[PDB]
């Protein structure tokens, strides 16, 4: 996308989120909280994945262009659970804030047109290269609260996708509902996991298109990877042009709130040749 990573209330404005400056620097500060209310329009890329039939919210998502939606491939598809929804038994909302409140003019919805799975995506053991794309039947026109999010290249990726890092999950606390056994969109900032750690932290086999966001717990935060939504986004905010750019669709992870356990996330980066090649042969 010609124009992504930049806010239309932020970035393009001049003004910056309250909580931005601690992603630049990747400094951590001394407070306990971690996840709060999110400000009108902090993420323009933010979709709601929903089911039909009921009516029910699925997955986070993202608006990449204004036709491409990118999620977790799992929200669409688990054998498991027998769990395939076809392109008629899911919707879309998007430049929503208020969970349950209409905002007049403001706030979109969509059918998708088709829907695409990755080929090797592995749902028989891990979730390897959770990832999926959905294609819109009607486009939609990017405002002030509507607006694409960027995707990395080599240079951000290497430069960016380190240990000590940080990134941002937003999202309405559907997996914090979904496994408790939480209103207006939530905005919790985590920093990047070392790989050595990501393993040791896990029973499970892990794989290079995956990678991992937490706080080791003998530095008591309150930073949970649940507060977001599942097939969520994982952004960082780059400083060498100011835009934003996914860097991870919020995957899988054991539990939820525990010491020494991270959400998991697709590797976006190391799947960019696949996502590309469908806008590129297929939509428009
Ligand atoms: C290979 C994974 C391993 N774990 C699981 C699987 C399936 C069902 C439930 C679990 S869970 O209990 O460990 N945890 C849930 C919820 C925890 C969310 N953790 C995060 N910090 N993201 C989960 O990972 N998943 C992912 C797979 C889907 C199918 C169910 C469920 C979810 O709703 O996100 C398959």
């Amino acid at each position: 996308e010609a124009d992504c990573g930049l806010r239309p209330l932020f970035e393009k404005k001049s003004l910056e989120d309250k909580t931005e400056r601690e992603l630049l620097e990747s400094y951590i500060d001394g407070r306990i909280v971690e996840g709060s209310d999110a400000e009108i329009g902090m993420s323009p890329w933010q979709v709601m994945l929903f089911r039909k039939s009921p009516q029910e919210l699925l997955c986070g998502a993202s608006l990449i262009s204004d036709r491409w939606v990118l999620t977790a491939a799992h929200c669409l598809l688990y054998p498991p659970w027998d769990k395939n929804f076809t392109e008629n038994d899911l919707l879309v909302r998007i430049g929503k804030h208020s969970r349950t409140r209409y905002e007049r003019n403001i706030e979109k919805i969509s059918m998708l047109e088709k829907i695409y799975i990755h080929p090797r995506y592995n749902w028989r053991e891990n979730l390897d290269r959770d990832i999926a794309l959905m294609k819109l039947k009607k486009p939609v026109a990017f405002s002030d609260y509507i607006h694409p999010v960027c995707l990395p290249d080599r240079e951000t990726a290497a430069s960016l996708l380190q240990a000590g890092y940080k990134g941002r999950v937003t999202g309405w606390g559907n997996l914090k509902e979904t496994w408790t056994a939480p209103s207006v969109l939530q905005v919790v900032n985590l920093p990047i996991v070392e790989r050595p750690v990501c393993k040791d932290s896990t029973r499970i086999r892990i794989t290079d298109n995956m990678f991992c966001a937490g706080y080791k717990p003998d530095e008591g935060k309150r930073g949970d990877a649940c507060e977001g939504d599942a097939g969520g986004p994982f952004v960082m905010k780059s400083p060498f042009n100011n835009r934003w750019y996914q860097m991870g669709i919020v995957s899988w992870g054991e539990g939820c709130d525990r010491d020494g356990k991270y959400g998991f996330y697709t590797h976006v980066f190391r799947l960019k040749k696949w996502i590309q090649k469908v806008i590129d042969q297929f939509g428009e």
